[PDB]
DNA sequence: ACGTACGT
DNA sequence: ACGTACGT
């Protein structure tokens, strides 16, 4: 749920 | 020589 | 001359 | 329910 590499 | 993991 | 960064 | 981010 977080995205900082991917966002999902 | 950049450092955005490693920074060497 | 190498690896850091998050939760829904 | 998954991967992005740089050059000395
Ligand atoms: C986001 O909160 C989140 C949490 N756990 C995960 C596991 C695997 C892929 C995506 C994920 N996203
Ligand atoms: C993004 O590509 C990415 C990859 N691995 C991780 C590990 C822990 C926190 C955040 C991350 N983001
Ligand atoms: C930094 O400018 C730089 C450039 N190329 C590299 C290759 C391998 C490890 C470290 C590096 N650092
Ligand atoms: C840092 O851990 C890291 C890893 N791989 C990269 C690839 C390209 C640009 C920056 C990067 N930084
Ligand atoms: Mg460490
Ligand atoms: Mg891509």
């Amino acid at each position: 749920x977080a995205x900082v590499x991917a966002x999902v």
